[PDB]
């Protein structure tokens, strides 16, 4: 994928956003911004320019399932790639997110290899 792709990394834990941003940097992506919840994320997204979202689920203000649904319903954002990266592990959770339009789903804790693999899986699917 284009190394100028602009990422939005969303999680209410600074430590997890830091993991994800440093992983992206290793993969060659430096155009990366952070958001602390679904509302914060939508503000950044409405500001424009974003090509990929990586999002947690459990967050105050607006959770990641609601954030995914909001993105998928919005005509200006509807095809935006959204990778869920979450501790939510039940099959029912994966189903709700997949059916809501998740591009991919990674369960915490995850390895560097898993993130790279699942990001590349989305790039291939979308022809990026
Ligand atoms: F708080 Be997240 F869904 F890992
Ligand atoms: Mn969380």
């Amino acid at each position: 994928a284009d190394k100028e792709l602009k990422f939005l990394v969303v999680d209410d834990e600074s430590t997890m956003r830091r993991i994800v941003r440093n992983l992206l940097k290793e993969l060659g992506f430096n155009n990366v911004e952070e958001a602390e919840d679904g509302v914060d994320a939508l503000n950044k997204l409405q500001a424009g320019g974003y090509g990929f979202v990586i999002s947690d689920w459990m967050m105050p203000n607006m959770d990641g399932l609601e954030l995914l649904k909001t993105i998928r319903a919005d005509g200006a954002m509807s095809a935006l790639p959204v990778l869920m990266v979450t501790a939510r592990a039940k099959k029912e959770n994966i189903i709700a997110a997949a059916q809501a339009g998740a591009s991919g789903y990674v369960v915490k804790p995850f390895t560097a290899a898993t993130l790279e693999e699942k990001l590349n899986k989305i790039f291939e699917k979308l022809g990026m």
